[PDB]
């Protein structure tokens, strides 16, 4: 049931503080009960509503939230935006038929929609259902197993999908889209504070591809350097892009040039 998500939850008390207390709080609010912004930080104003909370829905009224508490709040928050108010594309594989989509997505995230048809793109040929034959990658986004079950708990709730033990709705387009646009979020965010330039696609690429973290460095890390050197682990993951054909490790610049022109060919 809803129990037993609640039941794999963080059991959390007055004076924790990360990604739990803050999926807390958003719940809170959601379900009617003012903490104002999630900031993380379970305080006094949180450990108040969490106890009303309880005593309203008969459950036991400590201020400890649990599996029980949990499944109370995944029961009764009202979702801000769900995912069904995007519509389903009239065609898979279409880009013209995922192009409305985006649109909708845009207008929910405020990531634009060309953006997102580049990715959905590059990453599946606009097929919703593709599963990489060498990963978990499945969908428009090619999200694996992992990155998307940390996708859902941290934005879920905002489109009314708290688990997808499955992992089975990234063949869903309409909230692999929100979901994707929520990682690009995330990304541009980390991207921008470190670039006189508004992250573009190509920059977005590359985070998507080797990790936020990785693209960062990467994206400030001398043009005419060995990418091999400083980007091992990545290197080793794709040889063909960091490597020539003798095995010999090609400059950032021509690593750059490489991706910019495998998101080139998806544009407009
Ligand atoms: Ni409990």
């Amino acid at each position: 049931h809803h129990h037993h998500h609640g039941s794999i939850m963080k059991v959390l008390r007055k004076g924790d503080r990360g990604d739990e207390v803050c999926q807390l709080q958003t719940l809170l609010n959601l379900c009617g009960y003012d903490v104002g912004k999630p900031d993380g930080i379970f305080g006094n104003n949180t450990f108040n509503q969490v106890v009303k909370f309880q005593k309203d829905n008969c459950l036991d009224s400590d201020g400890i939230v649990g599996k029980n508490t949990w499944a109370e709040l995944f029961s009764k928050y009202s979702p801000p935006i769900p995912y069904k108010t995007i519509p389903m594309p009239t065609a898979n594989k279409s880009r013209a038929a995922a192009t409305p989509v985006m649109n909708a997505v845009e207008n929910a995230t405020g990531v634009r929609s060309q953006l997102l048809l580049t990715f959905a793109s590059i990453e599946s040929a606009f097929d919703y259902e593709i599963k990489a034959k060498t990963s978990s990658a499945t969908g428009w986004f090619q999200f694996l197993t992992g990155t998307w079950k940390t996708m859902i708990e941290n934005y879920g709730m905002k489109y009314g999908v708290l688990t997808d033990p499955t992992g089975a709705l990234r063949k869903d387009p309409r909230i692999s889209a929100l979901m994707g646009a929520e990682l690009i979020k995330e990304n541009m965010n980390i991207l921008r504070p470190v670039l006189k330039r508004e992250p573009t696609d190509t920059d977005l690429y590359l985070a998507h591809f080797f990790g936020p973290g990785a693209a960062r460095r990467f994206l400030t890390t001398g043009q005419n350097e060995l990418a091999a050197t400083h980007f091992p682990k990545e290197a080793q993951a794709n040889p063909s892009i960091f490597y020539n054909k003798d095995g010999s490790p090609k400059t950032i610049q021509e690593v750059y040039n490489l991706m910019d022109g495998k998101v080139a060919a998806h544009r407009k």
